[PDB]
């Protein structure tokens, strides 16, 4: 796999920016003469560089204290800085140059939020898709709740081989006349490499958030365990919407039985507009 995961990015209230792991790999790229240079929305990113390990995995340089260098996935605050990115989606680049074959190039998605900013979680397989064939009137909701102010975001289990399908798989979706909404999609932990596992993925997700938020106001899921990894997440049990294979959707605060077109009818009172 070459490639580049959906980044996410959060301001601070201090004005400082967290990110969640750097997930960039050069797979097809025939080791430490190998120097990445970035570049965001189709401007060079000065001082910043990655290097890359044998497997093409990419991590940044930062001495620690003991002046040894760490290979970090996490950029630090002032170098996400420097990317001057905007507030949602934004275009980065990672340019490798070998002396073997030039200049490599992969492109990815890099999405800035605020502290303030509520995400709506979807799975994909279950949720999206009818096993884990599309559910009926997932793209009129998803696309009214951006609408409102939220910010989708999608997870998958799936291994890293077929992420680059995954986000071809839900924008080539068309219902009626909407879209699937914009978002990036998470990627559970087990497949990627170090240098359930949706539990684990959602406090690193909340964790680049201040403490005293609940950055995710809402989650969607097929299995029960989903249910879990919300509410531990600091998704309220009202906002809880798990689905079965039949394309019925239950809130499991009230233990109520709804559907897509269903709680699309409720936007507003379920995902109040925020401006
Ligand atoms: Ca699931």
């Amino acid at each position: 796999f070459s490639g580049v995961v959906d980044i996410i990015v959060v301001r601070q209230p201090d004005d400082s920016l967290k990110s969640m792991p750097f997930h960039i790999r050069f797979g097809t790229l025939k080791n430490q003469n190998i120097n990445i240079q970035i570049t965001v929305n189709d401007k060079k990113i000065e001082d910043v560089f990655m290097l890359m390990l044998p497997e093409g995995a990419c991590y940044f340089p930062e001495l620690n204290a003991k002046n040894e260098i760490q290979k970090k996935l996490r950029p630090s605050s002032a170098i996400l800085k420097k990317f001057n990115l905007k507030n949602g989606y934004n275009k980065i680049q990672f340019i490798a140059e070998s002396d073997l074959q030039g200049k490599q190039l992969i492109e990815g998605k890099i999405y800035l939020y605020n502290y303030d900013t509520k995400l709506v979680i979807s799975d994909v397989d279950g949720t999206v898709t009818k096993s884990d064939w599309t559910h009926d009137d997932i793209a009129e909701l998803y696309t009214n709740i951006q609408k409102n102010g939220y910010k989708m975001v999608y997870l998958s289990s799936r291994p890293l081989y077929f992420y680059n399908y995954t986000q071809g798989y839900l924008k080539g979706i068309i219902q009626n006349g909407f879209t699937m909404p914009d978002g990036p999609i998470l990627l559970s932990p087990d497949q990627i490499i170090s240098s359930e596992f949706k539990g684990a993925l959602l406090k690193d997700l909340r964790r680049v958030f201040p403490e005293e938020v609940n950055p995710i106001f809402a989650g969607f899921g097929n299995r029960d365990t989903d249910a879990t990894a919300c509410l531990y997440a600091g998704v309220i049990i009202d906002n809880i919407f798990i689905i079965n294979e039949q394309s019925q959707v239950e809130i499991l605060g009230k233990q109520e039985k709804s559907s897509y077109k269903k709680i699309n009818e409720k936007i507003q009172e379920l995902f109040p507009r925020l401006p």
